[PDB]
């Protein structure tokens, strides 16, 4: 149970990765439509905390994918 | 070969859906040299019916990779 | 070990790919916010060099992420 459990953990690390970063899409997405529509400083201020907010949670979720790759090969190797 | 196949199947579910996040990013890609450029309605509608269109097709991946998290789990547990 | 390594190592792979596109993210998030501020001819050229880099990165991990997906499955089959 031990190995495939953690490939598995892992493919729903890369899973919520893939979340995250399709959220930060639209939020570029967002911006894009903005600026064609084109002053608004309290709302681009929301949107750099938000751009913040999910550009560090991909980064937890990139190196908690990078620890479970070391786990899971550490387990591959002599078990 | 149950398993492993429903582990190698995510594989490309994920795969999937980095590849349609990709086209996405060259979408928003595409409008920020459009914007930095300097107009065009009907160009701009066609933008905006494929981010919608890509966009529903990530969501398709990612759901359907959310699907099958839960049954290469339910298959670990108690088989 | 052979089996199982190879799935680890597409693992790698789209995380590699996640990475990949993560930077491709921030570049396109670097360009709202020219736009958004306002000429630096010489900037958005390098702008460009590196979306085109980071691109050309991406499709290759693609690619061996493609690769490995196939030797995955034919070792699977009848192994």
């Amino acid at each position: 149970m031990q190995l495939l459990s953690g490939i598995e953990q892992q493919q729903n690390n890369l899973l919520r990765a893939i979340e995250a970063q399709q959220h930060l899409l639209q939020l570029t997405v967002w911006g894009i439509k903005q600026l064609q529509a084109r002053g608004g400083h309290t709302t681009w201020m929301e949107w750099d905390r938000e751009i913040n907010n999910y550009t560090s949670l991909i980064h937890s979720l990139i190196e908690e994918s990078q620890n479970q790759q070391e786990k899971n090969e550490q387990e591959l190797l002599g078990g």
